[PDB]
């Protein structure tokens, strides 16, 4: 029996920064030097709280600004409601998360549980737009009690006209052993709109990415139109029904993906070996 | 207990106009002189017909065309089909709408109840494409027997880079109290695709935009791409979980944000205070 | 009763080419100097595997990529899995499907079934963005057991800014008779996203586009934003609640319905007649 989520409920205490790179790029990290774009992973339950302690160590004001989850005003990163950081402050932002319920008025709250993100608001213009350029951006996943658990999470963000912010024709790619959970949190930012396309795998439309029972009517797809700011995410078992293979994924768009912002997903067997796939020669 | 739509099958009587506001544009109202943009709110009950006296009072053809709801071709609002107004002419359009059912053959017809809009087909263009750029465009609701009723309705426009045709930074902004059951109809017009986002709220994906339970698989979500036509509502309680704000609402489209297409939705306490707003500076 | 998909699990054998024609397109067929564009409907039952022998009449490399069907690496039609097919060349191509069941750690594993489609993927570049231009395209249906079954299926393609590669205000018109259950098969392509909307008719937004019964929650529509290798499908009743009658249907980007890129969903009475539609007038 796969992995579950367990109830949550808990208060956790973080630490992060957002640091200029020396390519001119901006990136949070979870230990000063170690910043990344995407940003690292913040994976928590249903009804947990985060308390994020938030170092600006540029020299402009940045914020951190979340989807989704539940935070009060004061710390929603925007300059409107003086919720960022000035250059070398600390601000400690806080979300929350609930679980759903029945409302006394009979009605069914919805709880936190989906994939989410967070990004900077206030670097370049007061929508982020230079901060969300330059690499300020990172996935968020809350998960409901019973959730099933990935062996592997792959963060895919189309921005602008990059994957991840990488140069064309550089990847990223992923690797998995044939019959490996793994999730995908995809996302979208910028100026454009996308088509996420994966070969040779499909999954649920809703808010898992996958199908508990014979009822759920939702479509199963293998392409999806995203716009700045969509997320979604979704589990595949690697190869399943298919084999081995590098398989790749791709915007779309036919000019996207003719610009080289294409990458692949290696499904090796367990020996390594990609079929129609030779190592030497990529 | 929240309010819920009773049984629909009223006949109803309306009267509509088309009229040329003083600006330059164009705005459908239920009284002459009271034109509006976004056109006036229809709300029915699903098997209710309405029948509506509309009168153009422009100098050139104008016509009203419904999405969603049942109209024989006598009522489609276009030139190909004889079923627009000269000027100064008046034509009676017919809507219908229908309850959900089992048909003769085992399968089920699905109902009228959603989110729909109305808006000109033969101004500028045989599309509409002016009289809709002008402000020729307003919401329908169709309430199934049972649908949770809002204390209020509001209906945002994304007409091509406007809201509700305003010139940027001037919202519009709308208002609640923490604990108030506010809807939202989003509609999409013109040349562009948007993403709908909203700070400090979320909504679920499917017809009403909120869960009945603990089965309904749907995404939960606050941010949703769009495109010309489109529309979809949702419900949320003001303030829940997050408390009171000025609570941002923009097109995520980086380019467009930072144009000034922005509007708050306000949620005050009781007291009408709102924590980091300050109204002597708005 | 409606008829319905049997169960499936049969092996189909079957042949199909590729060939240039004569105004400078691309179309795939079954039969050699009958190919169409959109290439011919390929539809299948859960479980059905298909062998596809493609012979390439073309004087340039071609191939067969399929959506969310599934297939082996060495059927997936690209350059880099040495699956595209020479000059004059002939290629077995094979794609299988499954039901959804049980898997082992006690997850649902999805179907197969969808709406789909084939194209080319290394005419003109190694994403085949020259042969899906000239017209290497087509559908794919693949039924669950117990689907219900259309009188018939047409086959809408946005295909850059054409409908099925037609020039402007040349259709395609579709015919049926007020009762006769239509099937749609919806598939976009190119460079730019759309939304289809059909005039007097509407269907949910899920894998079949029709509800099972009273307890599914999609959004019911008319309209829908697409993108390049976005495919979905319904069935609708002809003229069911708003009679005969030339029902339009377009891309409602104003621009792109302006431009002429509109059709006729021609729904006639039992004599062949049409309200308002006068047949020697067009
Ligand atoms: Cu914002
Ligand atoms: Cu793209
Ligand atoms: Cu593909
Ligand atoms: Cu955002
Ligand atoms: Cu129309
Ligand atoms: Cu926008
Ligand atoms: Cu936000
Ligand atoms: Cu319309
Ligand atoms: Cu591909
Ligand atoms: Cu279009
Ligand atoms: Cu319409
Ligand atoms: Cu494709």
């Amino acid at each position: 029996t796969a992995r579950t989520a367990p109830a949550g409920g808990e208060v956790r205490h973080l630490k992060m920064y957002a640091e200029k790179l020396a390519d001119g790029q901006m990136g949070y990290g979870f230990e000063k030097g170690k910043a990344s774009v995407p940003g690292p992973l913040i994976e928590v339950n249903e009804g947990d709280t985060l308390h994020i302690e938030f170092t600006n160590t540029m020299d402009v004001r940045a914020s951190l600004h979340v989807h989704g989850l539940d935070y009060e005003i004061s710390s929603d990163g925007t300059a409107m409601n003086k919720s960022d950081v000035e250059p070398g402050g600390t601000r400690t932002y806080t979300w929350r998360t609930h679980k759903p319920g029945r409302r006394d008025d009979g009605t069914w709250r919805p709880g936190s549980a989906g994939y989410w993100h967070y990004h900077d608001h206030v670097v370049g213009t007061e929508h982020g737009t230079g901060g969300i350029r330059n690499g300020l951006y990172g996935p968020v996943i809350v998960r409901r009690k019973g959730d099933v658990l990935p062996d592997a999470t792959h963060t895919i963000v189309f921005n602008d006209m990059t994957i991840n912010n990488r140069k064309p024709h550089t990847g990223p790619d992923f690797e998995a052993t044939v019959g490996d959970r793994v999730e995908i949190v995809m996302i979208t930012h910028g100026e454009y709109y996308h088509t996420f396309h994966m070969h040779g795998h499909r999954w649920a439309d809703n808010r898992t990415g996958i199908l508990t029972g014979p009822d759920d009517p939702s479509r199963v797809i293998d392409n999806k139109i995203t716009g700045p700011a969509d997320s979604f995410g979704f589990q595949i078992i690697a190869g399943e029904g298919v084999g081995a293979g590098a398989w790749m994924y791709h915007c779309h768009v036919q000019s996207h993906s003719d610009m080289g912002f294409v990458g692949l997903f290696l499904v090796k067997k367990p020996d390594g070996t990609i079929p129609g796939y030779e190592p030497h020669e990529h």
